[PDB]
């Protein structure tokens, strides 16, 4: 019995290490990014619609050649062992049961090649190696093993400062490693070589400027993720929540424009849809969903989420996520 | 001796059990929209006028063909047997003796033939049901028994979230039930419906977009409630008396417009009418005071909140409601 | 050794009976206004202009024919003899000494002939009264006795709801009387014929509507103060220091503009000047001081507040008032 | 194992006396833009910019002749004897050694010419004497002692009200001195007299008007700084950061643009960058560094800061201090 996706977080307080939970729940520096994430959620107030034709509401979309059940996919945690020992391949299995695409990541605890063999159509996210040709190895590995898009993550030439994992001395446990291994600053020619190496969707994760997005569409990008990395790396980093509008009226359909930070609830999601994103990635609450009771647990949280998705679509007048996208909305103040 | 409508909230809290306090204290989710209702109200700031003919003041308007002792009507809420034993005989009696429209429920405890037999004038707020002709009967049974006006509720194609319930597991003790009764989602089609079928002026309540409010002037309403249930529909909307202005300004006259949510005073109804509003509802104060001494609380509150209303209207400089609607306001920080 | 005006709250609170401390600190309603006089001044932030000449910085005006030593006078307060013995008998020695004018209430409980033999250039403060010739026989009296203006009170048609007060169940002790006496609501035809009576300059007090202001400057007021009496009248009105700017821009030169509520400091009297006033009242901080210690309590407070207007209008680059009133301001956040 | 500033300040308050922590964290009055320039840096984010070119991330600058190793300075702080023995010569060891410039003051608590002998290329900031004639007596010791450029504060025509050294009865110890010595109002006519004694760029320190801003660059000036004193001055003075974009665009390059006040990390001094400023000061934390550890402290603090500016500054996609200039912001709620 979860009614809210803040039930599990405190499932998950419960059950991990201070330094794991610490290392999930942080941000960098003064965490000014991670705390911006729900201050501008919770600013955001939707203006509904009233007597709509509601007799077959679906939350469902499609995006990069598959339907997916929500507006949602799971986003690219590393490390996942950490949360519960099945790791990833219990987030991937309670993704694929639900509808939702899963990110398989660079840094994945269990090798790319088992996750994607779950199934449920799983999207790869990259981060940009020592070397183009090895690089473009992770790339070909993800395509080969059925992966259908390549998310890759360009807000990180190098890893923001946790000062939480600093103050804990966090490290890896000997019992979690990066599977996928027996990392350089990426650029527009790193995006050009992947985009050159597959004819996967490319989609760049953490893009904040508007001109950016521009760039990314002009790059060849399938979308973009207007992102601060959930506050992990530059600390004052504008959210994404605050630029996705007008990235959105800026690439003007030239590619998806997903968002993330700060999701919690079907009601954020429906926010984020408002403001015009395609989709939303969560990532946190999925952590707290496998750390409290792993795939059964994650069953439960995707489950919630597509209730709460369909209750606030419903009772916004909206039949479709299309018509959740021209909601329009109003700041308030909290 | 009640000075303020707080006053009251603080006897109800004393004498009802828990979850029946929850049930009328709450909203859906996160409860986000109900405490965005004060806050909406408590940011608004009136510019009095000074040195104008007070000599008269009076607070009554006409309304939907009916003088109004105020610019006030009680809300329509449920099952109102839960609060006390009179239930909606004895709200409908003192609102009755204060000459303030009383709302009947389609959820009422007491039939609407009883309550509307009590007189005073009463409203009938009707729910979508299973089918056109029985939403017609009760729309007709009201019409029969007196009732002036039909509110149809527009922002409950199903009840929302509301998750202080479902952690107390709430259910309607078995003494009390829907007297009315031995539901779908309403469209513009079933307004179109309830409309041919009565000569009453046809209210929807629940409008928060323009354009709805514009398309209920087009289809023939007679008045609006700009309202977002009380923060228990859509965790995330508007409050409405966000809204109030601009739809105001948009209707140009074309129907009556109410607002209700967090209406906790008489300086929050004159804000109301400032803001353009022709009424507020208010809801749980009314069920405060019938929790807290039944037929005689009622009576107690609309005496409070009458002076109040007098009170504020006058400092203001206003005497009549209409001079209080072309005050001007100022939002402020709270 | 008091080192700021909230020194000497402290002190007061210690000396005074709580009903009286409650009377003196208490607004209207829920005390919005009276806490928004607060926030609205912390808002507002100086720009300061640096490298003037300061060989001669000088904090004097001139003003209803008179030279003050400070842009400031003492507000009307009533009842004087609540906080200490000696009443406004020590109120108006003390600005008398400071050289700040003092305003003498209708209900003062010292008589206005025996505060205006104290000397200082007094102003009297009027409240309508049952009747015309009684109103302006009270006005006759101040004019004989040597009052300088008429500060006519137009925010009070009656008195607030003070719910302090009525939880209280404060009454005036038997040993505090109206000495001016062995009221009705003012109109512009009050004002009219108050001004007919006396060639003493009237000054129309609670002013917060810009179109009040220009109709006060159209009936021949020598002044206005903006002001919501101390957040004690209508609950919800904006405070006097939000509306200054716009109302002296609107009035254009055409009479004194002062304004009142919330000044705790010479930096806030520094604030009123820049956004335009002519001057402040002082009113709670003045009776903190004759609470705590007489009349050399109130010389003190004065003393320190000259201090602190000196010291803001040097640091801020002003060798006059004038200069103050040219400074620049920009809204922050607190 | 410093990994924050605020690390420095919890090591300084354990180890110094609580009369001299006071002095050292206190502002004027109420402490209004003390905290104000906390608040103004929390309300920026930046808007990174991703992808960029970072094989050769530098966070130097040229500034009044010399290479800089960071956008930064160390403010002068007066009487560095109170935090440590050494004092002034350990700051100024560490700033060299780090390849920060470091402000020598009028009031410090060893000689200029010992403190310049430490080497590093260090400013003098001057207050104006007595007499124009030993003003110059300064500035001509600070020139032979090989200092590079003056920074006159044009802030402090007198000290401000410190109400915390009031309350304690602060004074300076036995043992502390001003040790340049065995102050009048400045003007425009004081910065013309410095201008014409000397070939050092002349830096204004305490501007806030755009106007101010404009007439240094008029006057001839080098550089100003944007500054509130660290809210020591007027109390309700507007934070410099506030008030630097509009200078930066009104000076068009015709003068460096530093600002100060509340820079805690090197993420606050990319905020700066992005507002336009050419560089910081950094006053409070660098005495919390050298009360907890003296030079070393000193050394670690600048270290940290280093750390963070080119983290802050590679995450937001700039290689160097001028590409920082360019980033965008956007104001959140904190
Ligand atoms: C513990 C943790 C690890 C993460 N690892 C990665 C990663 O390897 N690659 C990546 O692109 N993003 C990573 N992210 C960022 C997430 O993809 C996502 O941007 C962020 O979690 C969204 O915010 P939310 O957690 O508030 O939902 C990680 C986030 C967390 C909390
Ligand atoms: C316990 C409860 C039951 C309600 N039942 C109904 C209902 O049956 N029909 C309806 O239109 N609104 C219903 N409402 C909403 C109210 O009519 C009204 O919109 C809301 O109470 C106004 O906000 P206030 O309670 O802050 O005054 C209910 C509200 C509460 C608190
Ligand atoms: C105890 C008390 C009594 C007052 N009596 C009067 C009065 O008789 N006439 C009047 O015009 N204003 C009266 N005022 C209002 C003051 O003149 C003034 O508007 C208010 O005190 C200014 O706000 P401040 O107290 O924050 O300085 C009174 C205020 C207080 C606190
Ligand atoms: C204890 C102390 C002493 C100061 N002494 C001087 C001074 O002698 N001259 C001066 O121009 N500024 C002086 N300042 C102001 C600083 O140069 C600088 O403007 C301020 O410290 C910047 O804010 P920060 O402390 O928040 O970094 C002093 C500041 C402090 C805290
Ligand atoms: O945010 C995180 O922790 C991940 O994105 C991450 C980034 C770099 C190295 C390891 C893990
Ligand atoms: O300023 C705006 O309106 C947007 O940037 C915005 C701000 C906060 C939340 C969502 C969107
Ligand atoms: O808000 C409420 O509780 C009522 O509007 C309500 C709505 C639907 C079913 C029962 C009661
Ligand atoms: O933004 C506005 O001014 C209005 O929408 C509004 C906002 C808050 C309270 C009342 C009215
Ligand atoms: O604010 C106050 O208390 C006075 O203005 C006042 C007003 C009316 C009657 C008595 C006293
Ligand atoms: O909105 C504005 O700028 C003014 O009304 C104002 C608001 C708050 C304090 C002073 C002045
Ligand atoms: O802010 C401070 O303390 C210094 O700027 C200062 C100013 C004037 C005298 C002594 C010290
Ligand atoms: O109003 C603005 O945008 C600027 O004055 C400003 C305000 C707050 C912080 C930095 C900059």
């Amino acid at each position: 019995t979860y009614v809210s996706l803040a039930d599990l977080e405190r499932a998950a307080r419960d059950v991990l290490p201070g330094e794991i939970f610490d290392f999930l729940a942080g941000g960098s520096g003064t965490e000014a990014s991670l705390v911006a994430n729900r201050t501008a959620l919770e600013r955001v107030f939707v203006i509904p619609r009233m007597l709509r034709d509601l007799t077959d509401v679906t939350t469902e979309i499609d995006i990069f050649g598959r339907r997916a059940a929500l507006p949602m996919a799971v986003a690219p945690v590393a490390y996942q062992r950490l949360f519960h020992p099945e790791g990833e391949l219990a987030v991937a299995r309670a993704a694929r049961d639900a509808g939702v695409p899963y990110t398989i990541c660079t840094l994945s605890s269990v090798s790319l090649e088992e996750i994607a063999a779950v199934g449920g159509r799983p999207w790869f996210q990259l981060y940009w190696l020592r070397d183009e040709k090895r690089s473009l190895d992770l790339v070909r590995r993800a395509e080969d093993a059925g992966c259908e898009a390549i998310v890759f993550t360009v807000d990180v030439p190098w890893m923001g400062r946790r000062l939480r994992d600093m103050r804990n001395g966090f490290a890896l446990p000997e019992w979690v490693t990066a599977a996928n291994f027996d990392f350089a600053p990426a650029t527009w020619e790193s995006v050009e070589a992947v985009r050159a190496h597959t004819d996967l969707p490319v989609v760049l994760k953490g893009i904040l400027a508007v001109e950016d997005a521009r760039r990314a569409v002009d790059a060849g990008a399938g979308g973009i993720v207007v992102s601060n990395h959930g506050g992990r790396q530059l600390d004052g980093a504008v959210p994404g929540i605050e630029m996705l509008g007008e990235i959105v009226a800026a690439v003007s359909g030239g590619c998806e424009v997903l968002v993330d930070g700060g999701i919690r609830s079907g009601g954020d999601v429906l926010k984020a849809t408002a403001l015009g994103a395609s989709a939303v990635l969560v990532g946190r609450p999925v952590m707290w969903a496998l750390a409290a009771a792993g795939q059964d647990g994650v069953r439960q949280l995707l489950e919630l989420l597509a209730e709460e998705v369909r209750d606030a679509m419903g009772l916004a007048g909206c039949e479709s996520v299309g018509a959740a996208r021209r909601l329009n909305t109003k700041l308030g103040v909290v």
